[PDB]
């Protein structure tokens, strides 16, 4: 009984459809793109050309929604990288000491992650992916949405797809504002924090022996310094490759050319380690760029009127600067928020509004982590009424910087700081008395004076071939 229509078959659309099929009789996923039969790039997910970190908070939710996914990713060559034990990270506060594992991330190409999630989701035959199809309008009215009107791209024919619940997961470029304006609803409040961040990415073929058990390497901006924020990230992916993404805010954007890429990885960021490591490897692709880095949130949950049977989730409701690595985990938390409301309220007057409010809560930690750190860069453009961003800046930063600095050299503080940043714990966890006592305990290890690489990791950067 009941039917759902999901707009967009990306990460959020697949996750939400796997969940919905356990509550409704049929799910139809509408997408304007064409989908490959294997782990390939596609036009509707251009961001798959750039490094994607799947933090443990999102990975555990993906695993709850689609059992076997984590093992299938690792089984296809994805890397499980412990945090902080498997990371070499020059934070705004200095090198992170590589304490024993507190959290983890999954490292692979976004194309492999998407294919793995999609192929497992679509094993449920009550979910159908309808590709190469445009979304024309929401059916119904401002009181209740009853499906969507679509157009087949190849035939040009239009048809109505009925639904008891419509979930818009069409991503950062979602036409939700247009779809909702055509229903007669008022425009939602738009909040943005735009640092002007530009990404530049190349793929590399690293030394054959490093192809496994190599750390995630990251060189971070100092968000407190009054200069453009620049970063460099080297992440292992499947089949012996490294994806390297460099970035910079307004005034420090990376260049677009292959020859300027390595120079930026050495000299454009605060420490040259990523540039030094790519000199061991072999480039495989020319530079790809992205400007899809604005933190943008649409406050659909605060609209004065909201239709029954309509929910918006994923990048269509809240999209983040990708340097923080939260978007896929925020989408996963949002699918769980909808699932919780479905289990409490089933499908009665109020489900959609309750879910929309719960989704706003679910994305809020990722929103704060990104915006609080982007708002200070020179030339940042903002539109917000969030008092966490507009008021009490001195106090807010005092708490943030104290935890961040102490986390580099204190295992208990790092465990708490890692749990929040991977979206494995909520923001309130940081005010637990044990966390703030450890903060006051202070450092337990010296600050590293050099990148904390292990000898056994650096040894695998060379082959030894030219030696008898
Ligand atoms: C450069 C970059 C790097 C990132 N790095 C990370 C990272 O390290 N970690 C992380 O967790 N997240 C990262 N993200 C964010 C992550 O890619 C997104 O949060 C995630 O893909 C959101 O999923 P979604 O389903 O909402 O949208 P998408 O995955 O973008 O999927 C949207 C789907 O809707 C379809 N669609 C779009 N418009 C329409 C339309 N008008 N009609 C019909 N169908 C439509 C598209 O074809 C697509 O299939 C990064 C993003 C970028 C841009
Ligand atoms: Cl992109």
């Amino acid at each position: 009984t009941r039917s759902a229509v999901v707009l967009g078959g990306g990460m959020a659309g697949m996750l939400v459809s796997s969940m919905l099929a356990r509550h409704v009789g049929s799910v139809t996923v509408i997408d304007r793109d064409a989908f490959p039969a294997g782990p390939d790039l596609r036009k509707g997910v251009p961001q798959a050309r750039h490094a994607h970190i799947l933090w443990s908070g999102g990975a555990r939710i993906v695993e709850e929604l689609l059992p076997g996914t984590t093992d299938r990713l690792l089984g296809a060559g994805a890397h499980r990288i412990g945090i902080p034990d498997g990371q070499v990270s020059y934070t705004a506060y200095g090198w992170q000491h590589r304490f024993p594992e507190a959290q983890f991330m999954i490292a692979c190409s976004r194309a492999l992650l998407d294919w793995t999630v999609r192929e497992e989701t679509l094993r449920e035959e009550r979910i159908a992916l309808v590709e190469k199809t445009e979304v024309l309008a929401l059916l119904g009215d401002a009181g209740r949405v009853t499906g969507v009107r679509v157009r087949d791209q190849e035939s040009g024919e239009e048809r109505e797809v009925p639904a008891d619940l419509v979930v818009d997961t069409t991503g950062r470029g979602s036409p939700s504002k247009r779809l909702l304006a055509e229903l007669g609803l008022p425009a939602p409040e738009e909040e943005f924090v735009d640092s002007g961040m530009v990404y530049a990415t190349r793929l590399f073929r690293a030394p054959e022996a490093a192809a496994t058990n190599f750390p995630l390497v990251s060189v971070h901006a100092d968000h407190r310094a009054g200069r453009p924020g620049c970063n460099a990230v080297l992440m292992p992916i499947e089949d012996g490759r490294w994806i390297v993404t460099v970035s910079g805010t307004r005034g420090g954007e990376p260049p677009a050319d292959d020859e300027g890429f390595a120079r930026f990885a050495r000299d454009g960021v605060r420490h040259p380690l990523v540039g030094e490591l790519i000199a061991k490897a072999q480039p495989l692709t020319s530079v790809e760029r992205s400007r899809s880095t604005v933190n943008r949130r649409l406050h659909y949950d605060r609209l004065a009127t909201w239709p029954e049977g309509l929910v918006v989730l994923g990048d269509a409701v809240a999209a983040f600067n990708p340097v923080y690595g939260h978007g896929m985990s925020a989408a996963a938390h949002s699918v769980l928020a909808l699932r919780s409301q479905l289990g409490q309220r089933a499908f009665q007057p109020g489900l959609a509004r309750a879910a929309q409010r719960a989704i706003a809560v679910a994305v809020d930690d990722a929103w704060v982590l990104a915006t609080s750190h982007d708002i200070g860069y020179p030339g940042c453009r903002t539109q917000t009424r969030d008092p966490r961003l507009t008021r009490h800046a001195g106090e807010r930063q005092r708490v943030t910087d104290l935890v961040g600095l102490t986390a580099t050299r204190n295992q208990v503080v790092n465990r708490a700081a890692v749990a929040l940043n991977t979206l494995s714990a909520g923001m309130a966890s940081m005010q637990d008395p044990a966390v703030m006592a450890a903060v006051r305990r202070g450092p337990e290890v010296p600050a590293p004076t050099e990148p904390p690489l292990r000898p056994d990791e650096v040894a695998r950067l060379v082959s030894g071939a030219g030696v008898t």
